[PDB]
């Protein structure tokens, strides 16, 4: 029953990318053995075996494990004559660590269950650095059993797995922690953008912000970062403001009013027009060059 | 001229409220003589004229500008009874507009106002910790010293005059939206039907959630919102700097968006804690 | 080929409520035989059985998820149409929902209108409405006596999706104008200004739409029968936000305006989105 | 008592720019005597006697109409031995028509009761079309007594006077209204670039909105000179976003949450900041920028 290497040994992942294929470095060590899929049928990873649909990868993995951008890119490569489920055995695991829509994951937990397949929302927190260091934080929904089932996954590849409850948790507290990161960093940079606006100086205002309580560890590496005019991608600001996207939409359904994180959305709207690619954290850089301006 | 006790031993206050008094007791144990002026009537005076007068360095700490200006000017104000080459010091989170008058009218009367406002809340003025923001003169700033190292952990040289309280506003905008931001997440987390428990758990383990605004969701967890900075200090504060950035004709969208929900917050509550829209968003939710 | 009584009397329609309805009364009135088909309950069974006895098939379902339960499948509208024949989608959805449609209209040789309307009950009930259609110039024109019998001006917006997105477009300024006059009437009062006067010195102003006024007069009365419910409001704003958020253009303002619209919703569903001076004046009063 | 032509034939304006000298002109129509004090000592109209102190300008008046563009430019002109105040005579009528803020408003009334001057709030909506045909509506703050007295220079340069209240609420009024037009604005500018972002075309989506009821007729005529560019200052921007920057601060001290006035504000500090002196609806103009990126 639990997934461990020696009764489960190939994992086949969905979607091959930054957070991917860091996963599954750690999870070659722990002793599985890793193929995937992508469109392009590239990856980072050059000696990971690629097959050449979603369908044959789940033909030949006892786990898979799906990481891809959004609800369209989840759907093109779970349904359909291709589709990853329709490839898998009844019993077996499909962890979604895709940060995707609450309708997104309870279509694909219904689908899996017309197929005898469980599915398990395990978004994570920790970004590309974490991933580095299996220092992820996994944010599961599901039944406690299955949750046990994927205990040496999760652990080869995070710190804590947190089970948020059952299936649709993980996916809507990934939504809340990423609502927290996103509005943490664009109050940053217009706090920021004021205080250079009204003339402190530069240099100064970066290395102050890094000694007060009320900035978060995350949000003082990226302010470091920007000081720096570092802003190589480690959440790029493509999947930030989709993340923001997915969050009001949800809290749109719920009819939670949220003005703090529809503010927020619409800067990292300006943030991934300007720059899809770079790290989230340059509106610091945008909001900069307004006030220069 | 550097105001140790042994060369200006007497510190007189202008207000002496949560912050003041607790960091009255810290320069008590540090050596140095403590008064204060308090409208409501440690010793005490019964104007600032007389408060003045009788220290050596006048240390303010004042809601708004508009008390500010009631205990700065006029004949029985606290500038009249101060002495050339002195000191004032001016934790108070103030306006730019405010510290650049009293700036130019202590300059009038020979006096050196140091715009000194500090980060950290009433724990961390009881520990001493509390960072001072500190716009002035080098040597000015230095001539201070001995007094915010006796209150705090970090004294920032934030720039000349004014700067400190630049700074104040900066992060002030953080520390608001902070909270409205963490929330608006709580919130939209239990519409979405999560446990309370485990979120507010699984909350304390994340890496994007500051300090200090783990320890108010901790306190929120209990429903509790005694005040250690009141939702109508915090609101002030979020006013001051949404005028500041429209001076600045800098667009701070979430900041302003913040500022709205903490006009909420205060007319619910204005002395509880203004981390109380917590609860605020909890009771829409359910 | 033109749609006239005399080539397509069948009108057929996917939804039937507060617009359909009086949609339907004027395309009565013009000659067509109308029937309809909706999940409650001439109706007809399933929405395969209504297209399969109409000439013209006029959707109008509340949201992309109504649109595709009754679209699709063996069940569904398509499956019931034949090569050449017109499907009107008068319905406001996404983009996203808009662009499924027309590539499954394809494969079934059905043009698929998008022809979103402005106006709500009290024009269509004067046929008063302004169609908003993306299409071809020559559908467009097939089309033409169905939108000139229920509304009073055809706007060609552009090939398929342009209706769908300019109605987008007018959903943001109808909802963004409620809550802005709502925040600014709540300002008013809140500085003790007489609510009476208020109401009618803003009747006199030339910055306030003429539908905002007529809901500025019935909220003068606490008069929120729903012409336009919340819930509907809100959903299009949700869809405007989204569709705002994939193009990545910034829009604080309609943003702010969704928040507040949520909260309407969430406080009263089923009245019309106006409420939200009422929930605005409540907020003031305490 | 009525302040009639025949009565008080002569008016003095503190400020003379593009309102005042506009409504100058119609009070010229209807009878009355101009002057005018700016610090400059220029005025659009050259046929008007200018004064070189506030309180010259009063000494030869016999009501004052104050027309200047914020707090601090009434303070410096109302107050001091050089000041309007210290001009006029008890009984006469002091008539403010300047958007600044309420408690700019309570300071100059409580002045003006010093020196037995009744001063009437009476800022105007409309811009300088409505101030060129005489189609301004007059929002005043005062009693009913010497709202009757002003009468017959309030019918000269208006359409319609609205008795907001006493003193104070004709400011408050006005800053109503100003949140409702600027707000306007800028969801008409975002409106339009959603619209144009995504693909519609830009000729088209002016005219189609120029046939929708949810415009208001300001910022339909606004629409029209957007379409051809034409943002010639009648209302420049940086007047907008002081009146504006003065709303949210009232409603700030009266703690009202006003989410989408904060979010509007936002708007027009960019719009200041990158043309202070082009019209408000510039706006406009900077979005369509963003969307061509
Ligand atoms: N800091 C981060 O980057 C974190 C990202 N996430 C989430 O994890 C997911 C992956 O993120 P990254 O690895 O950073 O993204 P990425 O852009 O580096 O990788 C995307 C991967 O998915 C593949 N892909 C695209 N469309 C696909 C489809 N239809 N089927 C299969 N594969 C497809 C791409 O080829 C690529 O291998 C996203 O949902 C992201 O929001 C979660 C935690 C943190
Ligand atoms: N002021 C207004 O009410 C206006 C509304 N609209 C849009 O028109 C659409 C309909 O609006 P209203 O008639 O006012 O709403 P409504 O709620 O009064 O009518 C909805 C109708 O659709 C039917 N329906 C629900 N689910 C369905 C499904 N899955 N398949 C088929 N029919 C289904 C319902 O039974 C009902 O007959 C919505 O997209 C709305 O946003 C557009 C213009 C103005
Ligand atoms: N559309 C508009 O322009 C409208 C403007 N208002 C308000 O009316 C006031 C004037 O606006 P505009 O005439 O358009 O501006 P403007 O800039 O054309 O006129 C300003 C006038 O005041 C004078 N001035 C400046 N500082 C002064 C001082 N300290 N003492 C005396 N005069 C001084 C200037 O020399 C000039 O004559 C402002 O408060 C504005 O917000 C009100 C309604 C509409």
């Amino acid at each position: 029953q639990i997934l461990s290497p020696e009764n489960a040994p190939r994992i086949g992942f969905i979607g091959f990318g930054a957070m991917a294929s860091r996963m599954g470095d750690h999870l070659k060590t722990a002793g599985y053995t890793i193929s995937a899929y992508t469109p392009s049928g590239r990856s980072p990873s050059p000696s990971v075996p690629m097959l050449p649909t979603p369908l044959a990868l789940a033909k030949q993995a006892d786990t898979v494990v799906v990481c891809v951008p959004d609800d369209e890119a989840l759907a093109a490569s779970m349904y359909g004559e291709n589709g990853a489920l329709a490839g898998m055995t009844k019993g077996s695991l499909l962890i979604n660590t895709s940060s995707v829509s609450p309708e997104a994951t309870a279509t694909l937990y219904e689908a899996g269950q017309k197929h005898g397949v469980v599915v398990l929302d395990a978004p994570v927190s920790g970004s590309t650095p974490e991933a580095d260091s299996a220092s992820l934080v996994i944010l599961v929904g599901g039944d406690k059993d299955d949750v046990a089932r994927a205990a040496p996954i999760f652990d080869a590849i995070g710190k804590l797995t947190i089970h948020a409850g059952p299936t649709g948790s993980g996916a809507r507290l990934k939504l809340v922690i990423n609502g927290i990161m996103g509005a943490g960093l664009t109050t940053l940079a217009e706090s920021v953008a004021y205080g250079l606006s009204a003339g402190l100086d530069r240099s100064m205002l970066f290395d102050a912000l890094d000694q007060v309580a009320v900035i978060s560890p995350h949000h003082k590496r990226k302010l470091k970062a920007a000081k720096d005019g570092n802003f190589a991608p480690q959440f790029p600001a493509r999947l930030m403001q989709k993340d923001m996207r997915l969050l009001l939409d949800a809290a749109a359904r719920e009819a939670v009013p949220v003005p703090t994180l529809a503010a927020a959305t619409q800067q990292l709207s300006l943030t991934r027009r300007l720059s899809p690619n770079e790290d989230y954290s340059s509106l610091i850089r945008v909001m900069e060059k307004i006030v220069a301006n």
